[PDB]
């Protein structure tokens, strides 16, 4: 039973018509074929939920690499702190970003996420997708 268990990802967006959630205790492979529809231009944050079970973990680091048609277009690392063990889950949020906009920016983006720390531990790695559209449904 890992000291750190990563439980979920939530794409936080006030104008999305419904929750945008991944259960990171579930089947991670299935996410590679799924996507969240996001309206072009909207503000959003990424929330990662996790628990720390037995020992203090230091220098926690959340990494997203974003790809378009299998080519990397962005790398972003976030330092998220030092966390002691407790029963209550922890969460952090990435800083607000905006979905891109315009015909040449619409379509799917893949994101390879890794959650690690000072010891370079692979707490969890997973891949998921966004689909940028003019509208949430059409």
């Amino acid at each position: 039973v890992p000291n750190v268990v990563v439980t979920g990802l939530t794409l936080v967006c006030s104008s999305a018509p419904g929750p945008l959630e991944l259960d990171l205790t579930g089947d991670l492979e299935s996410f590679k074929k799924q996507s969240f529809v996001l309206k072009e231009g909207v503000e959003y944050r990424i929330k990662i939920s996790f628990r720390v079970n037995r020992e203090i973990v230091s220098g926690m680091k959340y990494i997203q690499h974003t790809y378009r048609k299998g080519v990397k277009i962005d790398k972003t690392d976030y330092m998220v702190g030092s966390y002691g063990p407790r029963a209550e889950e922890y969460e952090f949020l990435t800083p607000v970003e905006e979905a891109p906009k315009g015909m040449l920016a619409r379509g799917s983006y893949s994101i390879k996420s890794r959650f690690t720390d000072d010891d370079k531990t692979d707490h969890l790695s997973w891949e998921w997708n966004l689909t940028i559209r003019r509208d949430w449904k059409d």
